[PDB]
C-alpha cells in the first residue's frame, strides 16, 4: 500500500515549544480558574456537565491497592490503567474546583503509581493488548492534563518522581511509536497526539523538542492518507471520533502551550460531518463504522472568524454548534459514550472546558445538496431540519479505497427519510474488528447498494485515484450526479487480473427533492453476470416481480415508516429475495429482505426508481416501459406523472411522451399534465408529446423549470466547449433578459425560441415579458 499519493494534508513538524514550562496552562492558566468554576451556571448544559463531572466515582472510589500482573486478562490490565488515568484527571480537576484536600492526595498517589505495574513488561503489537497504543495515548494525556493541573501544589520530591514517570512513558512511545503502528492509521495518530501532550507538558526535559517532532511526523502520515483535504476520513465516522478522542484535545494543548494554531488547517475535518449528517445529526454506516455523532462543539469555539459555504452570512462556529445539539443521542442513552474509549476518556471534564454557551446554533441556509468530490462523498438533501419526516437524505459513496477499516462500497448509496434509516450500508460488524463474519458479509460488495460484475465489485481505476463525477446539477426541483468505478481496477487484497475489462457509470437524481432514480450504464468488453443488489435497512420485505416494499417499525433508529422499490428492465432482468445482517451499532445486528436484480449481457443498463413513504401513504402507480435501446419508466406520485429515460448512446429515441438523443432525461407534469420540470444528459433535442422544449448544436447536460411563464430558471453542468441552446419560450412571449451566474449573456429570439452561446455553465435565468 502507498500511503504517499492520496490528497490529503498535513501541518508543520517543526517543534514549538514556551521558554518555560508553565502549569496549569493546557487547557487554560491560573488566572482562568474561578471563571472555570463559575462556567456551571451559564446554562442547562454546564449544568449537566458539572452535575456529571462532581459525582464521578473516580472521586469516591478506592485507589486499588492491587497492581495485576502480566499474565491477567486483557480485559483488567485495561481498566488498571484507565481507572489510574482518570483517577488522576478527575481528581486533579476537582481540587482546582473545589480545593479540597482529599482531591490532591489521591490525585498526586495516582500521579506516583502512573504506568506502575507490568505494562512495559509486556508486547502492545500482540492484538487486543491490555496496554495496546491506542489506551496508553488517552491515558499519557489524562496523566499529563492530571499533572499540568496539580504541579504548582507537589513538593519538590513529588514533582521529580511523576515527571520521571511520564518522562518514561514519553520516550517507550517515542522509540516504537512507529513499531506500535506500522501503517499510518488511527493505531499510530492516537497515540503520536499523546506523546504531543506529554511533550507540551514537559516543554523543558531536554528530549521534548524530539518528542513533539515525531508527534507531529506521525500525525501527519495520517492526514496524508486516511483524510483528504476536504476533510473526509477513510476509516469511516467511527474511528475518525475515536481520532478526535486524542486529536481535539493535542490541537488545544499545542495552541494554548506554544502559540501553534492548526484549527484553520483541521478545519475542513469538522465542516464534513455537517455535511454527512442525515436527518437527525448522525454520520453514516460507511466502511469499519456504526452510525455516530460528530462532536463538532467541542471546537465550534475556534472557527468564530471562519466562513463556511453552509451559510450566506452567519459563521462556521455557529453551524458546528447547531449541528452537534440538532442530533438524535437516544441511541447511547442511558451510558452516553460515542468515543469508544468509555474505559479510558474523561469526556464530560472535555466538554466543560470546551462548550461556549455564547455561541448562537444557527441552522445552514444554503441549498442542502453538497458535492465533495475531490474525496468522492455526495449528499442530495432536501432540507437541513432537524427531525422532521418531510426531509430526504442520501449518501451517494465513491471514495478510494483505503488499506485499512475498508468496505467494497463503490456507487454504493443509504437513504434517511420519514425520520427512518432506509436503504442501507449493512455496517461494520456484528460487534468487533476479528469476526469471521465481518470478512465474510459484513465487508464483502453484495453486503451494499452496489452491481457487481461475475461477482468483482466497482473499485478505483488506480491507488489513491478517486472515481471521477460528472454533470453536478443543483436545483429546487431535481438534483443530478454521475460516478464511473471500474471492475477490472486496484482494490485491497491486491488482485492483479481479470478474465474481462467492464465499468459502471451510476447515475443518481434527486425528482421533486422528494424520491430518488439510480440509473446504470454497464459497459464489458464480454457477456457477464450484473447482480445489483437494494438493502431496505432494517425493514419487512414484501412484493413480488420488480417491486420490493421495506416496511419499518418505531424502532431505536427512526419512526414507522416504508420504502417502495421498483428495478428495471422488469422482463430482461431476474429477482431474487436473499436475506442478510444489518447493523447500525455494536450487538444490534438482525437479519432482512434485500433484492438480488440480475443480467446476464455485455453492454445492458439497471434503474431503480426508490420512493420513502409515510406508514400509510399510497404507493405509486409506477409502469415499466424499457425496450432494446431504452430502459426507465413513469411514476404517478401526488397527482403529477414523472417520466425516466437512460440508453447507452446518443441515439434519438422514445419512451412515455419523451423523445430525446440524451443518455438520461427526466420530466415532470402537473395535475393538469403539462410538462413543468425536465433534465437531460448530453442531449441536442428533447420532444414532450411530440412538442419541440429545446435543441442544440451539441451535446448539453442541464435542469430547467418551466412552471412560471415570466421566468425559465434552472442550471446547465459544468462544459468542455461553446454551446448554443435554444428553448422554447411560451407561445407569443418575449425574452427580456438572460442570467447565466448573476451576469447577462447576448440572446436572439428566433422561431419562438430564445437563442444562447453558453461557454460556461451555471445558474440560468430566461426572464420573458408579455
Ligand atoms: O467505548 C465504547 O463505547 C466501546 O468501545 C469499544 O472499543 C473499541 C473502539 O471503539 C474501536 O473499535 C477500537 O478499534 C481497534 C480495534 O479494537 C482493533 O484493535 C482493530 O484491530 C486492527 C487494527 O485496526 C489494524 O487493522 C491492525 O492491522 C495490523 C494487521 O493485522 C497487519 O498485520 C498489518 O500488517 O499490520 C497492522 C498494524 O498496523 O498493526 O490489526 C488490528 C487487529 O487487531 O487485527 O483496530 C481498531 C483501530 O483501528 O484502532 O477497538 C476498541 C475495542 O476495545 O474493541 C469497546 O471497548 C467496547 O467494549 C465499548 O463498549
Ligand atoms: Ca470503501
Ligand atoms: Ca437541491
Ligand atoms: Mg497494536
Ligand atoms: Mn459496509
Amino acid at each position: 500500500a502507498n500511503y504517499e499519493t492520496y490528497d490529503g494534508f498535513k501541518v508543520s513538524e517543526e517543534p514549538v515549544l514556551p521558554e518555560k514550562e508553565v502549569h496549569p496552562s493546557l487547557w487554560f492558566t491560573k488566572s482562568d480558574i474561578q471563571k472555570i468554576k463559575e462556567k456551571k451556571n451559564e446554562d442547562s448544559f454546564t449544568a449537566e456537565l458539572w452535575e456529571e463531572i462532581s459525582n464521578s466515582p473516580y472521586l469516591t472510589m478506592e485507589i486499588p491497592t492491587d497492581i495485576p500482573s502480566a499474565t491477567d486478562s486483557d480485559t483488567d490490565i485495561h481498566k488498571y490503567y484507565g481507572n489510574m488515568s482518570r483517577i488522576a484527571k478527575y481528581n486533579a480537576f476537582m481540587y482546582l474546583m473545589t480545593g479540597k484536600s482529599e482531591y490532591r492526595l489521591r490525585a498526586t498517589e495516582a500521579l506516583k503509581r502512573a504506568f506502575d505495574g507490568p505494562i512495559y513488561e509486556m508486547d502492545p503489537t500482540v492484538s487486543g493488548s491490555g496496554v495496546d497504543e491506542i489506551y496508553r495515548a488517552v491515558w499519557a494525556q489524562n496523566f499529563a492534563t492530571a499533572y499540568d493541573w496539580i504541579q504548582p501544589y507537589l513538593s519538590d520530591e513529588d514533582d521529580e518522581i511523576i515527571r520521571e514517570r511520564l518522562a518514561k512513558e514519553a520516550q517507550v512511545v517515542y522509540e516504537n511509536l512507529y513499531t506500535w503502528g506500522p501503517r499510518p492509521h488511527n493505531a499510530l495518530s492516537k497515540p503520536a497526539w499523546g506523546l504531543g501532550t506529554l511533550a507540551l507538558t514537559l516543554s523543558d526535559h531536554p528530549d521534548a523538542s524530539k518528542w513533539l517532532n515525531r508527534a507531529l511526523e506521525a500525525a501527519n502520515t495520517n492526514t496524508l492518507y486516511f483524510f483528504n483535504k476536504d476533510g473526509h476520513y477513510r476509516e469511516g465516522a467511527h474511528y475518525y471520533v475515536y481520532s478526535l478522542v486524542n486529536l481535539i484535545p493535542f490541537l488545544y494543548h499545542y495552541k494554548n502551550v506554544s502559540g501553534v494554531n492548526y484549527f484553520p488547517e483541521y478545519k475542513n475535518i469538522f465542516e464534513w460531518a455537517v455535511k454527512i449528517r442525515n436527518g437527525r445529526g448522525w454520520m453514516p454506516n460507511v466502511e469499519d463504522s456504526w452510525i455516530k455523532p460528530a462532536p463538532t462543539h467541542m471546537v465550534a469555539s475556534q472557527y468564530k472568524d471562519t466562513d463556511t459555504d453552509l451559510h450566506s452570512t452567519a459563521k462556521l462556529a455557529n453551524i458546528l454548534q447547531w449541528s452537534y445539539f440538532n442530533t438524535d443521542f437516544r441511541p447511547w442513552e442511558p451510558d452516553g459514550s460515542y468515543t469508544g474509549a468509555s474505559y479510558d476518556d474523561t469526556w464530560d471534564i472535555d466538554q466543560y472546558l470546551t462548550y461556549d454557551s455564547t455561541i448562537e446554533q444557527i441552522k445552514p441556509d444554503v441549498s442542502g445538496t453538497v458535492f465533495m468530490n475531490n474525496s468522492g462523498q455526495t449528499v442530495f438533501r432536501s432540507d437541513w431540519n432537524f427531525n422532521n419526516p418531510n426531509s430526504r437524505y442520501l449518501l451517494f459513496q465513491g471514495v478510494a479505497e483505503a488499506d485499512n477499516h475498508y468496505h467494497y462500497d463503490h456507487l454504493s448509496f443509504i437513504i434517511h427519510a420519514e425520520n427512518q434509516m432506509m436503504a442501507s450500508d449493512s455496517g461494520y460488524s456484528r460487534n468487533s474488528y476479528g469476526e469471521g463474519i465481518r470478512t465474510s458479509w459484513y465487508l464483502t460488495a453484495e453486503a451494499h447498494n452496489v452491481i457487481t460484475a461475475n461477482g468483482e465489485h466497482p473499485k478505483d481505476v488506480s491507488e489513491n485515484t478517486t472515481p471521477v463525477s460528472r454533470y453536478d446539477m443543483d436545483t429546487d426541483f431535481f438534483d443530478f450526479q454521475e460516478k464511473e468505478a471500474v471492475y477490472d481496477g486496484f482494490t485491497f487484497p491486491e488482485k492483479n487480473s481479470y478474465d474481462f475489462s467492464g465499468k459502471q457509470i451510476r447515475a443518481i437524481g434527486f425528482p421533486r427533492q422528494d424520491y430518488f432514480v439510480v440509473a446504470d450504464q454497464l459497459f464489458s468488453d464480454k457477456e457477464v453476470q450484473y447482480d445489483l443488489y437494494l438493502h431496505g435497512g432494517r425493514g419487512e420485505m414484501s412484493g413480488e416481480g420488480n417491486y420490493r416494499l421495506w416496511t419499518y417499525e418505531d424502532d431505536r433508529y427512526g419512526q414507522e415508516a416504508k420504502m417502495a422499490a421498483w428495478v428495471f428492465p422488469s422482463k430482461e432482468s431476474i429477482f431474487i429475495d436473499k436475506e442478510g445482517e444489518v447493523n447500525y451499532e455494536a450487538g444490534a445486528f438482525n437479519s432482512y429482505g434485500y433484492l438480488n436484480a440480475r443480467q446476464i449481457a455485455k453492454d445492458t443498463m439497471f434503474m431503480q426508481i426508490i420512493v420513502p413513504l409515510s406508514k400509510y401513504a399510497d404507493i405509486p402507480e409506477v409502469v415499466d416501459l424499457s425496450t432494446d435501446d431504452v430502459v426507465g419508466g413513469t411514476v404517478v406520485k401526488d397527482n403529477e406523472k414523472d417520466t425516466f429515460m437512460q440508453q447507452l448512446n446518443n441515439a434519438e429515441n422514445s419512451l412515455g411522451d419523451i423523445t430525446t438523443d440524451a443518455t438520461f432525461a427526466y420530466t415532470n407534469e402537473n395535475s393538469n399534465n403539462e410538462l413543468q420540470h425536465f433534465s437531460v444528459r448530453q442531449g441536442t433535442s428533447l420532444d414532450y408529446k411530440g412538442e419541440n422544449i429545446f435543441v442544440s448544436n451539441k451535446p448539453i447536460t442541464f435542469a430547467l423549470d418551466i412552471s412560471d411563464e415570466t421566468q425559465y430558471k434552472g442550471t446547465i453542468a459544468a462544459l468542455n466547449e461553446t454551446v448554443e441552446l435554444r428553448v422554447k419560450n411560451p407561445v407569443g412571449v418575449p425574452t427580456e433578459s438572460v442570467v447565466v451566474n448573476g451576469e447577462n449573456i447576448e440572446f436572439s429570439v428566433e422561431d419562438g425560441y430564445t437563442v444562447i452561446q453558453v461557454a460556461e455553465g451555471g445558474d440560468i435565468n430566461i426572464n420573458f415579458g408579455e
